């Protein structure tokens, strides 16, 4: 069996971790989410796999990814364009994270075209899977608003080479695009397209907070206790926590798990780790820092005297002492980020920042609620930032 | 004998700690000012015991106080005088000011076996501040004299008194008073004419609570005098422990923890790691006190929480508070002069060196606030990130 | 053997330190500076030294040294020249600058045993900030070129002289005037033509202490070089000591305190709990380090405080300092490049990535302050909470 993962999307919903990464990238835990996608197509048996970006990331993924196909994009309509199968396919959207193969192991046995549905709390957001009576697709809704169903296209496909036909019949949409989901209506019309419901986690990476939420997962569900590190004595270790290699932690530590802690790290003295601190890899965390429910990329620094809640700081971040990121609104309601320019809920009562890669802060910088801060910013000691701030922008 | 514990004042110079609860209720470590002076009459047998409010206050008295008669000030005079004009008694009543803290019940005791009226006197550094004691050549009440410029003694007017009902007469003879007040002691002074007031001088501790400071005074002197030793609590490891601790039941206090007593735990606390709690620490009930968080000679009152990066001393944080990481109080003046503080309108001083703020009930500090010495902050205020608190914040306030 | 140290300049690059103490003064680890001169003097078996100094410093000078003979330089005229008018001597002296701090004593013991004219040269990395000596092929002294654009060798004057009563007669012949001052060195160019100076190359430790930065420079060397581990102390448990450390007598180091050597405590200090020493923290005399206080490099002079939440850095802190909780020391800039530093008035590199502040004597900072790299303040300055120090402060300024 082929498949692909459509990756080429411009990742601009997760800015500002995009600025530097593509959304394949994205680290969870000390491992990218496509190795993630890779490894379990690879429990299938499944070996040629290729994935579709964009022109601008083909160089990034070549770096890479060793024994796998990249192929430049010439929406997931467009992108499988250029998916070069002969009989059929399995397809995967490149944002997805779920923790199941066995799914997929069974669609790829079957002769028929089949798709992926799941349960979600906001069908709203989605594509809404419309079954028949004998519980085939019947239709996908692209986001009703008055969903019929909790099922939803999870973005997993095993479609045979008629696609293409469907694809090249299809003009619509009223939002003014072409999709993929569009193919596959027609599609379903001529062919029995049969629905498997996937019932594990299931988590598309589409906002910011999506990281926090999956590198949560993955901590309480893929590792268990290890210490690969050198742990000196008083430090307190409670729960789950994963040590790798080369982590230094020194007296006074206090670690309340489950927290992640990669390797090469310089913990403490005298730093508090809570419940989903997870710490990429090479992070300096110092004495009178405290790291709450945050992911924090490879080589990132917090040295002295601050406290990291319910963030996302991206790689080779500096904090200079006293950088404070506040995660909770006065009147405790949900905080609103802007995401392409729309500003909307997190769905989160407590979120901190969002931190682009290689920013510095300067010391006793302050840090509002949902702010993101751009790639190579640079924010000036004392500083109160108060709303976005951009790509390079040095803020004062 | 019948006890009233004159209690319907508006507490206006104890903001912003009674922008949200009557005097009375002021926590001596876990418990009530009121309860002290009710558990104090009962060791003199006394059971009748009533409590004169303000019309406002009464809905909150009755769900605090459980077997008291709470009777409202049948209005619309101010002042003691004007309180005690709704104690309904026969003969005669122990009549305590609802603003005290003593230590001794033993005098109120001997006070009330007397036929005679009787009146308490004690010994203060600040006697022009009070209704300064003239005594006759048999050392009975001459005259109280409320506030003398040149006060001619220490000895002054305790605020606990045992009268006759003749004290009805001489009040209804004193002249109300385009201001709508009515003081007890011009009473007194016309009785005192007329009959043989004795005067009992009372040798403990005795406070009453004025200014918001006196909070401070108050809790130091109950954990030095009243608490011992105790762990109901749970202290992990590598927690370390100097002098006289008192640790409530459901208190947890995480590693690395430090604590220099004396040091008041509060039931619920949550405390560490990596706190570090220094003399006079009260924390009243369910307190969270986290990593990087010192506090120093404070009383912190329920619920209320300092999470992270913060250092607190010299101050009185009511309930229900937050704040926000790296909020900061300044407690001493660079040329180390006695801190002054806004008590109704006046700017008058604390009589402290070390001073830090006294913060109203609900109020959230965002991270990264600092605050004055001396400064008071009104309930449900809400103080912007970064902010410099450099002046009063109203009631409500949204300070930016 | 008579000896004079020439220590009568104002002290003005070494500002805002010289604010409040001659430069003679400048601590290294628990002893000034001029101690470990006269110290190294006395071990070649000199006994009769004489101090040259300003008018403004005699007083100071007296009450700090005992057995050593202290003359003002007379002559209104500024410059070494002008300072060694005021030494008396008929034969020979050694003369030292009391700027130098040197390791060595040897070279010194050998040249006050030779009957000609003697100085000592040093290799520096750079000569073109100081005196370059030029040697004629007996390898003599043929010349010293001040400060030179272009250094034709690394061997510069190292400040330390054994000449003879000749000097004067050569030093009457040169000029002045005023810039532009009576530099001794002149007139060793004008003996070096009639007479053999021999030049002795040392090879030791030599710095002079002429800017900020160069107290962190020879602190750094002597707890490398001077001391070793020791405990007078007294250590709670839970502390971490790692490397070299020295504990002077009635410090105390609290629990959680973590140390990483090296790192000078000195006498009557008091540590923790919950503090953090990193390498080269040198605590002068009597220092307060609070909990969640980091210091890193930094010389922190006589009785200074640093009570709570604070990272001090690359930095050197006078005397009787008061630094507010949460007061910050910024020791990086943006771009990495050297930290720059304003000196008499001139904008210059420190030759540090990472430096810190200056801080000058019984300054007080507020909570919540924030300092940038390279900046001074003067002696007796206020910083108002919250305040962003951004540029150099003023002698006793009120920062707001």
């Amino acid at each position: 069996m082929k498949a692909f993962i459509l990756a080429a999307g411009s990742g601009e919903r997760l800015e500002p971790i995009t600025h530097t990464r593509p959304k394949a990238f994205v680290p969870i835990l000390s491992k990218p989410l496509i190795e993630y996608q890779i490894e379990y197509l690879r429990k299938c048996g499944i070996r040629d796999i290729t994935v579709i970006v964009s022109s601008k990331n083909k160089e990034y993924f070549e770096k890479k990814l060793k024994e796998i196909s990249i192929v430049t994009q010439k929406g997931t309509g467009a992108a499988i364009l250029s998916a070069k199968f002969n009989d059929e396919a399995l397809i995967i959207n490149g944002d997805l994270f779920f923790s199941n193969e066995k799914e997929i192991c069974n669609i790829i046995t079957l002769k028929e075209n089949a798709i992926i549905g799941v349960k979600v709390s906001n069908p709203k957001d989605y594509g809404v899977l419309v079954l028949d009576n004998q519980n085939n697709l019947s239709k996908i809704i692209e986001k009703p608003e008055i969903p019929p169903s909790n099922l939803i296209n999870a973005g997993i496909y095993k479609l045979n080479s008629d696609i293409f036909t469907y694809l090249d019949k299809i003009s619509i949409s009223e939002r003014g695009e072409l999709e993929l989901t569009d193919a596959i209506n027609l599609m379903a019309k001529d062919h029995r397209v049969k629905v498997i419901e996937y019932e594990g986690y299931w988590m598309d990476i589409g906002k910011p907070w999506n990281i926090i939420d999956v590198n949560k997962w993955a901590l309480d569900n893929l590792v268990f206790s290890q210490n690969l590190g050198n742990v000196e004595d008083n430090v307190k270790i409670k729960g789950k926590v994963i040590i790798e290699e080369d982590a230094e932690i020194k007296s006074g530590t206090y670690i309340e798990g489950p927290v992640y802690i990669g390797k090469g790290s310089e913990i403490g003295p005298n730093s508090y780790l809570r419940p989903y601190t997870i710490l990429v890899e090479k992070n300096k965390i110092g004495a009178s820092v405290e790291v709450k429910e945050s992911v924090i990329m490879e080589g990132s620094k917090i040295p002295h005297l601050s406290y990291v809640g319910d963030s996302v700081i991206a790689e080779d971040v500096n904090f200079g002492a006293g950088t404070l990121i506040a995660n909770l609104r006065f009147d405790e309601k949900e905080v609103k980020v802007n995401v392409k320019g729309k500003r909307i809920s997190s769905g989160r009562r407590k979120l901190g920042a969002f931190i682009g890669g290689h920013v510095r802060t300067g010391i006793n910088v302050t840090i509002l609620p949902g702010v993101k801060i751009g790639a190579y910013a640079r924010i000036y000691p004392g500083a109160v930032v108060n709303r976005d701030v951009g790509y390079g922008e040095f803020f004062k």
